[PDB]
């Protein structure tokens, strides 16, 4: 009984989380719904339905292809069609070959092209190409083909066979796929807007709070966490945008994203967000160590480093809303040369030999700490340029 | 034409770099042939065979299942025999039910049933702990349920039928893995403990050239990319490890491998080795940049910064080895000792105010380079703890 309430309760917070995924959850069941009952009222066109497994190859169809995405639905979909279409031409054409051979050496025949085919097509599975887009298509390729030919059915059971496998499929898929589109859409391609958008939010909020803690019994393991985690989901979300931008290649031109639009380049401004979280994941280790100066040292270096990390930290929201809400703006190009200007005004600050009343050793920790923050504005300049000119190219809402 | 010379050298390229892919693309092929001969010859019993698919669910059990990894391949035919038994049981009860229901009112009944249990199934898929294990499981546990209900098959083939799917499903599964198992292994534990032992080199290879390059036309470009590439493919190999982290934890104890194996601790040691290439990505950036010191105020401290560079790679190259070839040694306890000798040795050199004829952006540049190496030495010495540690107490070749 305990288990039901910890159950309950983790159905309860991944719902609240995203409740996308009980409309997605009620899809399924929709489109299960649908194409069975496609298939007992027979709607226009009774098929010869010569095996009486259509209905099943379907429904099977149905729950295999029908993924979260739009994208994912698509690619899954538009593989099996094309594999099942090829790889069905290819079994009737082996198949014919193998009885032109003879009656006894049909089967000997069949079982060697079925390996030849099964072991050059796993091979192939392993290339980096085939293996980023087409995966699915190759495993459905030798499924089809091992199909047609290794199952014990007779020499004019296989025209039949084939080609209702292929309507079925082609059933299943397009069922699955209106459905997925015209329902409530999920897109991969607003998801990975909004997945750089929270990266963005994230690092900014690490950056005020920073300028906030460096200067400065249970509230301190909160706080410690707030540093901690919320930075460290930026450095694990490498797998998920390159995900989500495979899925979004494949979704059809939807309200303000054009037929060719750039995916590749918002993986790489992605990476570029990841080398900023390589320099705070190296600040916040340089808070959270043993080895503490005193604060005095610190604060006479107070302003210019408040001033350049939060300077690049409003950047960095002006930035998430850029790329979130998809409106072209350009607060980022002031946010950022104020950086500027506060990253001279620090050289020239250095310039005046403060700095010789100093340990060497909080020398290190503290040149170490003003080198990070100069390394975070810069590439805040990188990212802002790569984003103001990957909107300005791709017709945004420059309205503003 | 000219596209068949690239793909055959990308097939060359691909086969060289691993032949266990030449030997797993002949093992898919033995594993179909195998079944599909004990399927044609009826060895000692010839099934009922009621409804004559059998050879084709078992080609497509072999065909879906069959994977690189012999965790891999395990864990596919675990979760489809079981969801597929759990799932039988749950058809034959609903179909049960829904025969008691009247004649007509029979298929409303029982598309009521899949509509709820896959949306409460497809909802579970989203859980953390299910996604990560068990979500193969939850898709055949919907496939099999609505093969069950959903296809137009009397109420008396349904007995028969699921009986005869599980026997297939059991047929195919246990022959993947008995093939995957006895005829050349591709064991996920080995291939971790080698990617593992690949990124400690990659991580010495630059900690040893950058000791040598830091005091120093297509060549450049050459020096370049060995710096660039060697240390980013540590950065990007978080999932690959926490893959076969995954299927390795399925595997059977094989010769040097215990029951209870922690690869916990070991993915938790890949992310130590990750903080480290984060730490040396900063410093292969502050080699690129533009801004560069004369040579002879970085020769004022070459010789700590060569001993630490030089104890810590070593080091790493010591773990590579006691992790691949798993012989316990004890060798980066001395490379580690040296390396605090030598970190001592820099503080009281720091400590002779040598650094006082110097620019102080210069001595930004050089107090950033000696924090990563003083940083780089204490995660070594981290990393060199917990393997010791680990292997310790898991019985490796402690012989020496």
């Amino acid at each position: 009984m305990e288990k039901v309430r910890e159950i309950v309760r983790e159905g309860i917070r991944v719902g609240n989380e995203d409740p996308r995924r009980i409309i997605h959850a009620f899809k399924v069941g929709l489109a299960l719904v649908l194409v069975s009952s496609f298939y007992y009222y027979q709607p226009f066109g009774p098929f010869t339905d010569y095996f009486g497994i259509n209905a099943m190859w379907a429904v099977m169809t149905v729950v295999v292809v029908f993924e979260f995405s739009v994208g994912a639905t698509l690619g899954k979909g538009l593989n099996r069609g094309v594999a099942t279409l090829v790889a069905g031409g290819l079994g009737i054409g082996a198949h014919q070959l193998a009885r032109l051979s003879g009656a006894t050496v049909e089967p000997i025949l069949l079982v060697m092209l079925v390996f030849v085919q099964a072991a050059l097509s796993t091979f192939v599975r392993f290339f980096p190409w085939v293996k980023t887009k087409f995966d699915y298509g190759i495993l459905i390729f030798i499924l089809t083909f091992a199909l047609i030919s290794l199952s014990g059915f007779r020499d004019e059971e296989i025209m039949d066979l084939a080609e209702s496998r292929l309507s079925t499929v082609v059933i299943g898929g397009v069922s699955c796929i209106l459905i997925s589109i015209f329902v409530c859409p999920v897109w991969a391609g607003q998801d990975l807007h909004s997945l750089l958008a929270s990266n963005f939010d994230t690092l900014s909020h690490f950056l005020q709070d920073f300028g906030d803690e460096y200067f400065e019994d249970y509230k301190v393991v909160e706080k410690r966490k707030k540093n901690l985690e919320r930075y460290k989901s930026v450095l694990d979300s490498k797998s998920d945008e390159e995900a989500l931008a495979n899925y979004a290649e494949w979704e059809p031109p939807h309200g303000q994203f054009r037929f060719r639009h750039p995916w590749k380049q918002y993986v790489a401004v992605g990476a570029l967000l990841r080398q900023c979280a390589y320099r705070i994941d190296a600040l916040n280790s340089y808070i959270n160590s043993d080895f503490q100066i005193p604060v005095d040292i610190k604060k006479k270096l107070e302003t210019p480093l408040r001033r350049m990390s939060s300077e690049s930290g409003n950047s960095m929201k002006e930035m998430s809303i850029s790329l979130k809400q998809m409106i072209k703006s350009s607060s980022s190009d002031i946010h950022v040369s104020n950086s500027q200007a506060a990253c001279k005004s620090l050289s020239t600050l250095l310039k005046s030999g403060i700095l010789n009343d100093v340990e060497p050793l909080q020398m290190i920790s503290l040149m170490t700490t003003v080198s990070m923050l100069i390394d975070i504005v810069n590439l805040t300049e990188k990212i802002s340029e790569s984003v103001h000119e990957l909107a300005s190219a791709a017709r945004f809402k420059n309205k503003m």
